[PDB]
């Protein structure tokens, strides 16, 4: 099977041929095997070492060997920004379109902080694919966080091949070349496109030096190169547009590499979930897998949080999520099973958006159940929900608002919430 | 019953006579009721507001009205530091001496970062008392963290009266005047004398904005003044020594006050305990109640950590603390019940010291029962252990090393750990 | 000739008349010589002293003495932003236009982070002028970094006169009034208009306390005032537009001044160039002259880097710049001679732009040459190339995309790059 | 021949048996092979992830299985602090003593910031040994930087085996157990014992993302374990003292480990030396290999700096080090050949100490030669010197001051400096 290197943020080193990596230097005059040294600077040169993301590649042909890029006619992301809407929104799962749509062609824009033409913050999509990619792609607009829901993915990147299935997540750095093979014929899932500071592990605070997503579970592929003599289309996403050129070699021609700006996968089943071992309901930030910070300490660009199988032990407490109003913007998804807060309507591939200060919380069915529950240890199982929480307002696209999937009467799930107040009895 | 004000770090305002607090200013020419304004600056003037600790007092006589202080012949903290000793140490509970001993006379130095003459870091004591104080006291050397184990205390402070029982903790700010009364004739407990940055709530990291010790549970007494017309001794602890003077008035004459440098109490039963809801054994920093930082970010002067009733749900996990070697210094106490990592020898009022890089962990019996047990939800109850963890090495006092309470064969609790290793069977 | 004060960041003091500057105060009731005190606040009042830029002026007439500003018909920066383009671009040198064109009228927008009406980050222009200014100008949108390529400039500012020639650079702070006279009748060069944090010297890190651009080399003009009666046009650049009013006096009427918000010039020939004394090719951030930071530590708004005469000693290394893909956006200019990585097509006055993740590096002919070359100490001389590197995307203007100077087949320079890969010979 | 893992600061994973590391957790109830989990916390739990140093160990027997430590009769560093001496000091190399002396018995205290009983900052020693260790050791006092000068070392640590030779450096974390075997029968070299923040790579500033000591050149050994039952002395250094206990098993019984608290080695010949490619003499901080910071930003507890083979190209410059007076304290050592600033008397194994504000610089011979030589590019070679620069004062021990190797006429190396001042000729 495919091999991997472990350790989030490590200075990795990988060669497909022995001695392909130069020893004791980055730029020899005549590189082993007659390879070309190339530097991929994922961060500004002057970043603190802790923030540094850079990889040295030793390849057959320089990435510079390409003709002029031309705008393609076929622009999945060229749709308008939907009109202003403060309502709580919920979508049913997205159907796979009948027309041939590969991985890059199938990104349906759901909600974003800014227009595709001026990338800032986070852009959220749902991908629907029915074709494997017969081209190579790189995103100039940001880091890609992939959340499969339906079907396995075999992702051929410049640094190696990774296999990603639902219940796992994968990250592609900005500008890195990749090609998506659909192993099950069709694929559906979620994407967080990070335009900001790279995703990293959260500051654990009192949790200390261990817990949540343990760095040892972040897997990076080993060196792997191709040698195809012939035309291969290279596509790039630039300011929301797809631009392409034809190469006469495969751009996945990296024989060896070393550095820290790498693609990676992580299995969510390995999450060391922390929670209440006493009473009350911890803030959902406790379930943080990865985070993208801003220059405002403590206020993330986005937080990727999961709602995984876990033990529920809170005594004399209302166990489902509390009623909530938040400065932050809450985009919810579902990979497997059902979510603890919504009795009906939220299915795998579905989505919910509770924007800035929009009043949310449990439905009446969940409320009645929880207040009547005989509280004893209970293990939540066979489920995996997640949230992409952003600091900037998420603006739904015109496409997601005109979407047949956008539920018509979502507000009705809270309509049957009764008054239980009696001032004459504490 | 005593009344209290809630909220860790609040700018409180309290008056025993209506209008005693000047409205709209701190320093009127003619203060209401003929009282005197006095500022107790708990920090440098230029500290960030988040770190600011100062209280304005409106009192019958200024603190400045006192004769010269005289050095007392009786000095409970006059013994020198013990000899260099890297061993793992355990003491049985300290008996209460027969000789008349009040709260300030009853501190037994256990271990400290420095000699009493040059206060730095933390100094740890165990107090034993059989008399209520017939004098008033203030500590110029540091903040006092009080952990009662036996007996109830009535602490009359300059800002008011607070009652503390075992399972509660109390903090007295540096230089604040107080008198301790024994409600049950005798009293025993632990003291963390903080010479550094004042104790405060830990930054929660992913736990978020709620959890661990909630700010609403930190209670400060309401204004209360005494009016006894007789000679009162005022004692101060300076550079480890007890110095005294005689007053003709009561120094607990604060009629009204406002500010943030306050005495407070906290009930440990209200701690919102956070832990594993999955597997593994979280780092004990997760149990932080209060912490004193240093200028080195993330490395505290001391952490006040508890081991309270909690749900144990970790699946296919060694539940007791893992075997450990730590940069930090671990001093443990026990208020009630029995502790997780130790089968015998550790009793309420007892103590343990595992210094820098000393090899500690669960004793042999504990280790054995944990590996063979059938795992299921289990509630640890009717117990409360704690730790004073210090970044600086804790040097036990000569009195603590020469103590008949120091256990002779502490090392034997690990003596029977067996090799269960078989390189042919995973 | 012209006299200058030295020392980057100094609290300077200059006076055209004896005692014109008030002693021991900034705002006397009766100023010396009957002058008016005026505060020029370059930063918010509350900035840390290290970041503060402010200058007190002692002038004949306050700056407030002006009528309403009117919008001019001539608007050289009103041109729209070009279409989205990810391609690598290279412009041949810009011709001086035939029409009367002064310094502020001759700015050709090349690439900018945002539209002119909403200034953000950095805006890049190539200036072409054939007339001296017969008016006084101030830019309200940001700080101007001037890089002369042809012709000397005599820049008369409110704080004095400074002369600048190719191989020197000049900075004029935002809001400061100035008038450009062309000493050689015509001029051309580059401009980096900084809309963010003022340019400053780089944090040296391991280079230490000396090196790169030494502070003693940053020269500020001495106080110089004018008293010419009649109509003077005062122009200001506000949200990309030129607005003007008519004054009856000369606005360069500052008799004395003191402070840190000053125009300055630096000779690039005095750069204490640091590099490799062993092997490899150091990141070009090592040649940083000046930098504008952002809120994100380590990620600059812009870095002004130079590629100056220098010793090349790296043994067993590929000496020209490595092949590169960067998060940053690289705008290159040329003052004299030729640049190391480009064999032909890049001339003095020319420009290149390699945007976010665009694949760049040495052209085919230099790559062939460097691999074969016998490595010996070699002094790169008779050259001065530089870079404006920006964190935000640089959008070329419509004009820069339709310019006859825009080289149609820049991509061909890398077309002949061969594969020298041999998988059977390391 | 030994296997290594590369990458300074990586989250490493190594197993001597397949599947010996638990998958997806740290604390299984039944660990693979019947091994014990044990955590080695190198830092406080709450440090920022960039500062975190911790290693999970999977061992045959917990480190806790040890009897009481007893104070050894032989005490290499119980000697008193030398008296006050501000003088510039120079020692000739240390001869190996005739009495059987293993690595830990042969530490000659040279200079330190504090008394051995109160470790703080850094302690410097020269090691001299004629015997391989027939015991296992750990230092509870500090991290150890080893700088071999004569003879090869084979260091068996808890995480595995590493071989160090002169021109290589090796670091051993605080509390980590190790045994030194002398490959040449006898060995001599320097030691910097860091009692403060762990050494790490310096912030590169303008050097950027690569250069100096590249992280790929930092090698950690692979997992290795010992089985041999029988008596073995375990020795610890605690507050300057050697304490011991007897174990009935080898303590180097780690079958598998993962983490970032690791011993490592680095080959100085791999240093990507940066220096002037123009003129002048860069500050020596430019040669930093590793640094231990303080809470004061920019002021290190210590900097380990090297003076390796390098190109000297500075034009019209005095090339040797400039005459200097420093707040910092300069301790120099020599591994191979001769050092540039001193013609004679500074031999390999020698040392110099120029304390706070002591006036140093090149000797008279080097001074004349450098003012007469016709400047051409020159390769310094066949040499390797270094410096331990500390912020706190370095007090020499009584042994180093009473030492026959202390040169009584060091001040005479400067005695012959002439006055070349000629007011009549610039
Ligand atoms: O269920 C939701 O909509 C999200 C959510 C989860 C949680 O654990 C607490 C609050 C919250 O709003
Ligand atoms: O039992 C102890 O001494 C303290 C301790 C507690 C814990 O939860 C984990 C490790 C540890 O050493
Ligand atoms: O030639 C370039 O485009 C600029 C450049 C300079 C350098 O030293 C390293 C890399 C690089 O891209
Ligand atoms: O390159 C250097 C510059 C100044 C210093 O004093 C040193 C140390 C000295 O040689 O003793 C080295
Ligand atoms: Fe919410
Ligand atoms: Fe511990
Ligand atoms: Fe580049
Ligand atoms: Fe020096």
């Amino acid at each position: 099977d495919l091999h991997y290197l472990s350790g989030f943020g490590n200075e990795f080193a990988s060669e497909a041929l022995p001695g392909a990596l130069p020893v004791g230097q980055n730029s020899p005059q005549k590189a082993p095997y007659g390879l070309y040294a190339e530097l991929l600077s994922g961060t500004a040169f002057t970043m603190a070492r802790s923030e540094l993301r850079r990889t040295w590649l030793y390849r057959i042909r320089p990435s510079a060997l390409h003709p002029r890029f031309e705008r393609l006619a076929r622009q999945p992301l060229g749709g308008p920004l939907g009109g202003i809407n403060p309502n709580r929104l919920r979508w049913s799962p997205q159907p796979i379109p009948a027309e041939p749509t590969d991985f890059i062609e199938g990104w349906l824009p759901m909600a974003a902080n800014a227009g595709a033409e001026k990338p800032a913050g986070v852009s959220i999509y749902i991908y629907r694919a029915n074709r494997s990619m017969e081209r190579v792609f790189f995103n100039a607009d940001g880091e890609l966080l992939l959340v499969p829901e339906q079907g396995r993915l075999r992702i051929a990147t410049e640094l190696g091949v990774m296999e990603v299935e639902p219940l796992e997540i994968a990250v592609i750095p900005r500008g890195m070349k990749f090609r998506v093979e659909l192993l099950d014929g069709q694929a559906r899932g979620y994407i967080a496109e990070n335009h900001g500071a790279p995703l990293r592990l959260p500051d654990l605070g009192p949790i200390g030096s261990n817990g949540l997503a343990n760095p040892r579970d972040f897997l990076t592929p080993v060196a792997h190169y191709e040698e195809a003599e012939g035309p291969v289309q290279l596509v790039q996403k630039f300011l929301g547009e797809h631009w392409a050129c034809e190469l006469q070699h495969s751009p996945l021609d990296v024989v060896a590499w070393h550095g820290s700006n790498v693609p990676y996968k992580y299995d969510l089943r390995r999450f060391n979930t922390i929670g209440t071992v006493s009473f009350d309901h911890p803030d959902p930030s406790i379930f943080t897998v990865l985070t993208s910070p801003t220059s405002v300490h403590g206020m993330a660009n986005m937080d990727f949080v999961i709602f995984p199988p876990r033990w529920m032990v809170a005594e004399n407490t209302f166990r489902p999520p509390w009623f909530h109003r938040n400065l932050m913007n809450e985009f919810m998804g579902l990979i497997n099973g059902a979510y603890d807060a919504k009795a009906e309507g939220f299915l795998p591939g579905g989505a919910s958006l509770h924007g800035v200060m929009s009043a949310h919380g449990p439905d009446a069915e969940t409320c009645e159940k929880a207040i009547a529950a005989d509280l004893a240890p209970h293990k939540i199982d066979n489920t995996m929900a997640f949230m992409f929480e952003t600091s900037q307002v998420l603006r739904p696209s015109l496409q997601a608002l005109e979407c047949p999937q956008l539920q018509a009467d979502y507000d009705s799930c809270w309509a049957t919430l009764p008054s239980t107040f009696n001032p004459n009895r504490r």
